[PDB]
């Protein structure tokens, strides 16, 4: 199946995914000289204080934390969306060497890695439900730079020994998402999709101007991770972002000037 290999990668998708051609595909470039500030978006409101995480996963493609999403614990409301959505879970996209990694780029840069926190909309019901609705997901991007170490992803980073290889899974309580986000919550905002199959066009992405520095230690930990499940021959687990599409009839606005 898909991967992010030579034989299986972006380029092969869309065999499998035909919408992997479609009219608002993500990642893309963020022009911010032909982006448009827009003065009626509200500020984002993040309510994290009340989060609760349960595990980490190694599912082949990267390593996602998930949360509890059966109550209205962890919410993202206000900005461009209308509608309160539920924090589902969290994964990261990163790069082999520190001159790539994110998903989405700003003015043709590329940052180490992108960080991507999944939310669904409630009106909905479920995260099934949800991914067929053009509405349905709204993901907050939070670029990484390496510089200085983030003390808040350092739980992470120490229980990725755990989860080396496909499949495997651990406990993963009392982690708080707060300690991930930037000090401003300025944002461009596009209509755009999943970015990994099956691609569906459903988000609205919500990407933060303002980046976290990590360390060249925390994103060496990344790097460790195994494509492949235990006793399989090892791949690093590197390179798993998607290449920048086509913005086609799509306008991206800014929260900010
Ligand atoms: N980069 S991203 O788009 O934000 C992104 C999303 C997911 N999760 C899913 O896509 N789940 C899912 C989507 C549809 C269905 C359905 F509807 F088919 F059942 C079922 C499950 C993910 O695991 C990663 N990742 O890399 O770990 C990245
Ligand atoms: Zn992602």
């Amino acid at each position: 199946h898909w991967g992010y290999g030579k034989h299986n990668g972006p380029e092969h998708w869309h065999k499998d995914f035909p919408i992997a051609k479609g009219e608002r595909q993500s990642p893309v470039d963020i022009d911010t000289h032909t982006a448009k500030y827009d003065p009626s978006l509200k500020p984002l409101s993040v309510s994290y204080d009340q989060a609760t995480s349960l595990r980490i996963l190694n599912n082949g493609h990267a390593f996602n934390v998930e949360f509890d999403d059966s109550q209205d614990k962890a919410v993202l409301k206000g900005g461009p969306l209308d509608g309160t959505y539920r924090l589902i879970q969290f994964h990261f996209h990163w790069g082999s060497l520190d001159g790539q990694g994110s998903e989405h780029t700003v003015d043709k840069k590329k940052y180490a890695a992108e960080l991507h926190l999944v939310h669904w909309n409630t009106k909905y019901g479920d995260f099934g439900k949800a991914v067929q609705q053009p509405d349905g997901l709204a993901v907050l991007g939070i670029f990484l730079k390496v510089g200085s170490a983030k003390p808040g992803l350092q739980k992470v980073v120490d229980v990725l020994d755990s989860i080396k290889t496909k499949g495997k899974s651990a406990d993963f309580t009392n982690f708080d998402p707060r300690g991930l986000l930037p000090e401003s919550l300025d944002y461009w905002t596009y209509p755009g999709s999943l970015t990994t199959p099956p691609l569906l066009e459903c988000v609205t992405w919500i990407v933060l101007k303002e980046p976290i520095s990590v360390s060249s230690e925390q994103v060496l930990k990344f790097r460790k991770l195994n494509f492949n499940g235990e006793g399989e021959p090892e791949e690093l687990m590197v390179d798993n972002w998607r290449p920048a599409q086509p913005l086609k009839n799509r306008q991206i606005k800014a929260s900010f000037k």
